[PDB]
């Protein structure tokens, strides 16, 4: 039973420069908004198509007015999209918003730059796009948010990202809840920060170093409660926070057995009273309710403060136990004749990089062939107290082999897209890629995103020549942002550019 927290006390946000602690909202309790599943426009067996709508509108998140929001195919955030490993999926990507969008799949393995739906991928308003895929890859909770570049940040906290549920055989064969929205449930992890009229103004909130309001936002809701209708319960944690770190323990220390992680099923199960989530981590946990009477309640909190009740009803006694091993981990061979590459995280606020720049559009950082597996030595540079910042490669699923040369945390054995370095801290990946293109690596701290913390890799197949790739420039980015809005260019706010402008230099 793991009853602390893996990262280092130290660097945990609660120490940073302006933390933002959360505090209780004053809302009424009101049950927690469970996403409804996305209704494919058709779907066999073999082949299955949606339409993905970004739309604006507005929700009632406090009593009083409603505050404008984005959304997937709905007001805020999204409907859940379901994949599955083997079917042909068709995409029809739709954008409805008074500005450009992006639309990412994090942690799918689909080709870039186009697919991918990042920097280089970009829909116009009144615009439709198709797109269409065959995810070959591992049961998991992924997600689904914008990717402009910039403004991810200002995108995310509008309220663009869905939660994107794989599904493939081997987990349908296991003994998990799967009854989606009675007892499998999406937790989306945010916060904001509400101003005059419930409004949310992330202009007026911005800060470089990661933007935080006081009031968590689960799935959209505020001070949501859930219904405990069955014994055991399985809840997808998403960390979709700008940049706040999540520290989830229960009252009464409740145990909960974590079976997956960003990518894939862990090998083992993993107890836990403690569990830290950084940045677009994802943790799919069983909750066992049974030492509970019907009508008590247990609330879930991050550090002192209460996020989301569990109300327990009256439910049928479960019998069913996890087996010792959910999944088999094969990990890809490595030429040894490749380096190890070693990727350097620097900075914080406006001077964040990677490996000495920020990111630029148009240039490419890194090379790899595909189907060639490699170790990616990542390292944080801060000096201590630092922060934790979570680092995210496109286009993969990585193994985490060692944090400064000894074991992954006990939830690390599967496959992640997102793993949290701590100050000083070196982490050995296994990563491949298994299509060609253009993908990004970066901080999933939005901002020190936006701010230039990214580089991107083009991996080729070495039996074809160089692919030439039409990648988006900041100067195509400004154009349509300023016809967008009935302004000049040199009038255009974006989330990052201070980071840039601030250290004289531009994407
Ligand atoms: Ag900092
Ligand atoms: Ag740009
Ligand atoms: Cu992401
Ligand atoms: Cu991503
Ligand atoms: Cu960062
Ligand atoms: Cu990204």
């Amino acid at each position: 039973n793991y009853t602390d927290y893996f990262f280092d006390e130290p660097a945990f946000d609660l120490h940073d420069g302006g933390y933002v602690p959360l505090e209780v909202s004053d809302a009424p309790e009101k049950p927690l908004n469970v996403p409804p599943l996305l209704k494919p426009d058709k779907e066999t067996a073999t082949d299955v198509y949606y339409t993905v709508t970004a739309e604006a509108g507005e929700t009632q998140l406090l009593p009083g007015a409603k505050t404008k929001t984005w959304g997937y195919n709905t007001s805020l955030l999204g409907q859940t999209i379901v994949y599955r490993r083997g079917q042909h999926t068709h995409v029809t990507l739709k954008n409805t918003l008074p500005e450009l969008t992006t639309f990412h799949w994090h942690g799918a393995n689909v080709s870039g730059p186009y697919v991918d739906g990042g920097c280089h991928a970009p829909v116009y308003p009144g615009e439709s796009k198709h797109i269409d895929f065959t995810l070959e890859q591992p049961a998991t909770t992924l997600w689904l948010h914008a990717h402009p570049c910039p403004s991810t940040a200002e995108q995310v906290w509008h309220g663009l990202a869905a939660m994107v549920i794989v599904k493939d055989d081997h987990e349908a064969s296991l003994p998990l809840p799967r009854n989606y929205g009675v007892d499998d449930i999406p937790v989306i992890l945010q916060d904001r920060r509400f101003h005059e009229n419930n409004q949310w103004d992330y202009r007026a909130d911005y800060d470089p170093d990661g933007v935080a309001g006081p009031t968590a936002m689960i799935n959209g809701t505020i001070n949501p409660y859930f219904d405990v209708t069955t014994q055991k319960v399985r809840l997808r944690f998403l960390n979709g926070a700008n940049r706040r770190e999540w520290r989830l323990h229960f009252a009464d220390d409740l145990p909960f057995t974590q079976i997956g992680g960003d990518g894939s099923l862990l090998p083992e199960p993993v107890k836990f009273t403690h569990l830290m989530l950084t940045c677009a981590e994802r943790a799919e946990v069983i909750v066992d309710f049974g030492q509970y009477h019907e009508g008590d309640e247990v609330t879930l909190y991050t550090d002192d403060v209460p996020l989301l009740k569990f109300r327990i009803h009256a439910f049928k006694p479960d019998q069913t136990t996890l087996p010792d091993k959910l999944f088999d981990v094969k990990a890809p061979v490595v030429d040894p004749a490749l380096p190890v590459r070693h990727v350097v995280m620097q900075g914080m606020d406006e001077g964040v990089a990677i490996d000495g720049k920020k990111f630029a559009m148009q240039r490419i950082d890194a090379t790899q062939p595909i189907g060639k597996a490699q170790y990616w030595d990542v390292t944080n540079s801060n000096d201590a107290p630092g922060m934790v910042h979570p680092f995210h490669v496109h286009g993969t699923q990585f193994l985490v082999l060692s944090r400064n040369g000894h074991a992954p945390y006990p939830n690390e054995h599967g496959f992640k897209d997102t793993i949290g370095v701590n100050p000083g801290e070196t982490v050995r990946l296994l990563v491949r890629f298994d299509l060609p293109g253009v993908y990004m690596y970066h901080c999933h701290i939005i901002e020190h995103l936006d701010g230039g913390m990214m580089a991107q890799i083009e991996t080729f197949d070495p039996a074809k020549p160089k692919q030439e790739y039409k990648l988006m420039d900041m100067d195509t980015l400004m154009m349509a942002l300023a016809k967008e809005r009935g302004v000049k260019p040199s009038e255009i706010w974006m989330g990052g550019m201070q980071s840039y402008e601030k250290m004289g230099m531009k994407m």
